[PDB]
């Protein structure tokens, strides 16, 4: 039995020992320590060699991405890409540390737009009327000028032209994940999550890709250049197959909604994820999927019964960079060369 | 200036007077009274006397186009009946829900959902083939019945796509499933009967997705396009005379309605009931004033958010609004 | 097994049937139905006659309040007295429907001040600087003018003078509950909770009575008329004895903090309350007593193991008048004559 | 205008740089960086070079009087050590906590608290004599040890009241208990040694209350007066040169500090870390701008609230503030 004890600053500021002390500090600090242990267990599993029998069963996807002993799904809500967690996610993707991304439409487009123009710090309480009068859009305590989206429109419209031509003359059947790969290739910028995702053959799923500025642009585009089709059915096969043919899976989910359920539902197709860490601020009392505890997912088979899932009830803008510092970033050498 | 004063139970129990008194009780009771006022303003606008080629829709235009959105779990709840009533009587014009909010309305025509508790342990539920949704319970067998019912319909859909030129989208699929369920307890039976479109751009994220997925290995090729559905919802906003938004919960269902209304530079009326909070920067938790900065809500509008579980507040809101003006819809 | 089914408005607006349908609607509506059942079980117990053996054991307090088969503790946070729930609480107290009140200092003083000047509706977002510049204090979306407290000061200072004289020349040993009874007698106004509480011999406990405007006034008073003593130890004996010698107890607690723990801790002295209904918006993840689920209280013995406690996660300004409508208000005839 | 940008792990792991980057990461990470700035401004003010009869206190005045408040459960947590460190080094001037936040610091000198889980069932815990606090566990035997330790001290207190004229209050009792526990792991041992007063106006609401209650039937007559303690805390604010408030959690501990600062027309600096939200009208959930309307915070101050569990954020805040300026306290 482990005793409660906080970090003793009479020892000075030993930042690694201070982070390790979250485990015995209690409440959500203890859940953070548990989440570090779970993520490190996913990484240790991922780095374990595939046996010949395992290699066979998991080679049954024709994905150009080499298979590992643990397929890690990373999900995050759109606002976390508006935040500086965009940099944290880009790092993991750049170094092949996760295998599948799931995000909503804002989580795609704002990564691309940040390569064209920055997002600024503001405050939650700024009044919408005066903001609108000055052409400034608010995302929490962040601020995106209208001109950011104009730049986006000028960048994106020629690409949508090529996509429709390739659809109509080369037989391409677009889906959200294929479009996201193409946009990451086009942005051609190492600061972009989606640039690294397509470079590293990491598929990105986003079934409601029309729900944001990218949809605005497709909509306007469709009046000049009609007929672009985005099929979500093929993308459902594609994400589900990533789970079905995995040796092991881990889920790391920041926030709730479509991103959380879509990853969990893919893992239900294999009778459950082996490891699961949730960081989100939602609560269960309203019945929502977003606020459901991991144990709700156990009843469905989204998480295996012998898994030890962890939820940290906190804003991921605080927790996720600390989690990455104590896990993936310490095993970085294993992910390179 | 309005004084704070609660309902006086020395009057006895007049429930209408009791609900009216929420307005002067303060905190979220006061926001509830403001929400009643805003929804009654949408209805009164809708009822004022007064396109199909530009919206590609058969639904006639009224003086206020009302968009109703709700998360999936509210269809698991008994709020399913509240929503079905509004759709049955043609009181709203556009529905947005996520996939669970489509499929569980259909499954409830085949088998019931049951009351349970939030604390029931997942291992024992899983061993007994029972799935938990909050404090509700759905036996596995409900999804078996759903599968049996759905597979021949998916067969017809693929046949119609490949030989009759049908280009399926979520809203077109949802209309077809409501027609097929053919049951007056179903929200989507009434929506298609009354030509109320239902948008659900991630319709694959749930059990209908599972079923489409399994079905595709037996009968391949169904496609669901989300682009045409984006044109259909956006033009519902663009060509409206006025618009109101009533949004239960957060996520895709809230943003998708607000973004359609951004296309007309903003909704005229807006009422939110949701439990999310702003501090995590989320769109779900954003106050209505964030949407004003984007132009999703007009600067002159008077939007209202009630911070509460909609399973408590939405039946009361409907009692004091739509259900009072039933003669006009009738 | 009970099926989920909401109220069907094709039946018209039958408000009683609509409230009854919360029970099968799910999420917090179902918890509301459960809370109605629990409160009605407290009332049904309270109205059951005392047997001679029970009458004996419970007559062992020298309280002038006649003993019943279920002693009900009603607790509420200060802001709920700023709200119109003040009227709901006054009704229950006026008709002897509950037996012990617990509230914090704002929950005492603002009931008295509402007899001198009203509280007004405002908005949460009004800016503090301009409010302060206009002498208006904000409580959530409510507004209290400075002049309300001036009126309070003019009303209260003569009473504090008498209290010190009675302490120093008549041997009175003041405690929060004795002071609250005296203030309710002095306000002499049927709109006041504390007026009815002292009329009906319902004790009010508030151990941190100095934490608010009443404390401000005692503080200033003490420089002109020193030495007023408020003992909290005697009041601890007094609340605890209400629980120890009860036949049965019920707890109805609106909100968290001192009010919730102080009632629960009194019931721990009898190895637990028989019935418990909580209405509060706090959540458990931060470890707080305020956000603790009823089941945490079971581990201590604050709630009996065979009790069926209920928590409704909601703002009590919405829920509590509905709860009272479906419970105490329907049994009003039993509480009169 | 500051651009949004997260820490770049291609730099490797420099934890100081990682914490600095919270400022430009957004949402509550940005509020954390603002909280570091405000606490460092209080400390820098306190360290500027520069009554006992009017405050009735032996503690010398500095250029910034800092009030630290925390709820009881944070002393159940390992934040007890963080708080003990600040008090041990005389870094804050006034403590406010509720009764659990006094007694569990003393009990931890007698027996440990253990890690558990939130979901552990109360019936089985109760059958095993284990009490739950969030995901922490306190065996009944800890309170037996507390009783044995406390009873002879309560005896001395009653004797001193009745024959040496002592007029006990919560703060005077807490000072005596810290002296008696005589253990350098204890917050309150350090507070009395360093003449930092601790205010707790509902000190009866917890296990020390239970013990006082039982003790009074064996040795009657102890009185705890809260009026003199109100004069003592209020005069700490009134005669300060400047004040800052650092408040972990909500309830009595937050209001009691803010109300003392209302007496001087408002604190100069204020940092809140709490999980409560405003919508229910509560004082716990009130934003700092509500306190500005009352005059509890000066209109020119720049207060900061971080919406987060303090068990995560407070050790990081101390790392970047007080623990960096340790040489000046030393
Ligand atoms: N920047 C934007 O927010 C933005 C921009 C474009 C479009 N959209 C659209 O809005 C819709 C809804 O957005 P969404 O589903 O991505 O999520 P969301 O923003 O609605 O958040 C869903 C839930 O995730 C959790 N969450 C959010 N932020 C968190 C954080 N910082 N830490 C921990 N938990 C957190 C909360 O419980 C929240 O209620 C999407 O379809 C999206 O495309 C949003
Ligand atoms: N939960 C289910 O029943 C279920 C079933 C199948 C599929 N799914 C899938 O889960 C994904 C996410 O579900 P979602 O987007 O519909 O919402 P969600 O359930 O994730 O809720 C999102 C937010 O809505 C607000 N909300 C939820 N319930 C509320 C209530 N009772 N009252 C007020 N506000 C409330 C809360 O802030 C919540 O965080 C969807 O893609 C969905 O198809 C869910
Ligand atoms: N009007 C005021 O708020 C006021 C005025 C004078 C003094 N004070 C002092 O402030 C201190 C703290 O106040 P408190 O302990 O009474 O509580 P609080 O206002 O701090 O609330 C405590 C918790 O109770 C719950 N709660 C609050 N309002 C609720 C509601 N409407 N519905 C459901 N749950 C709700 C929430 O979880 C909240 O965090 C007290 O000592 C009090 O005397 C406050
Ligand atoms: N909980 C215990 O360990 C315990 C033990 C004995 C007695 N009690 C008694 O319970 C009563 C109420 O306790 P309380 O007033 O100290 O506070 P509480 O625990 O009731 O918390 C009040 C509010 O503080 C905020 N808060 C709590 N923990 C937080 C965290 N980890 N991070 C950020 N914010 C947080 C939350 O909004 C919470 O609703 C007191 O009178 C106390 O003496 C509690």
């Amino acid at each position: 039995s482990t005793q409660v004890r906080g970090y003793d600053f009479n020892r000075g500021v030993n930042y690694r020992a201070l982070l390790e002390a979250f485990g015995t500090t209690g409440f959500q600090a203890t859940n953070f320590g548990r989440a570090v242990q779970q993520v490190n267990a996913m990484i240790e599993k991922k780095l374990e060699p595939l046996s010949q029998d395992e290699d066979q069963h998991a080679d049954l996807t024709q994905s150009r991405r080499p298979l590992t002993s643990c397929t890690i799904f990373l999900g995050y809500t759109s606002n976390l890409i508006s935040s500086g967690i965009r940099e944290t996610i880009r790092y993991l993707v750049q170094h092949n540390m996760v295998d599948v991304l799931v995000t909503t439409a804002g989580g795609v487009e704002e990564d691309l737009i940040k390569c064209l123009a920055p997002t600024y710090l503001g405050e939650f309480s700024l009044r919408g009327k005066e903001l609108r009068e000055n052409g400034i859009n608010r995302i929490g305590n962040l601020l995106v000028p209208n001109e950011n989206y104009c730049k986006f429109e000028d960048w994106l419209m020629p690409i949508l032209d090529q996509m429709v031509m390739e659809q109509n003359t080369e037989g391409v059947k677009w889906t959200p994940s294929k479009m996201i790969a193409r946009l990451g290739k086009e942005i051609n910028n190492p600061e972009s999550v989606y640039y690294w995702a397509q470079k590293n053959h990491i598929p990105v799923f986003s079934p409601a890709l029309t729900d944001g500025s990218l949809g605005d642009m497709i909509f306007f585009h469709s009046y000049k250049n009609p007929g672009l089709v985005l099929d979500i059915v093929e993308d459902l096969r594609l994400i589900n197959t990533q789970a079905i043919f995995a040796k092991c899976t881990g889920m790391i989910i920041l926030g709730g909604g479509v991103v959380k359920h879509h990853i969990a539902n893919a893992n239900l197709m294999r009778n459950g994820a082996d490891y699961a860490v949730y960081i989100n601020t939602a609560q269960e009392f309203d019945g929502s999927d977003s606020g459901a505890r991991p144990d709700e997912a156990v009843s469905w088979g989204k998480i295996r019964v012998d898994a030890q899932p962890v939820k940290v009830y906190a804003d991921a803008s605080l927790v996720f960079p600390l989690l990455v510092a104590e896990t993936f970033a310490q095993k970085m050498d294993a992910f390179m060369h």
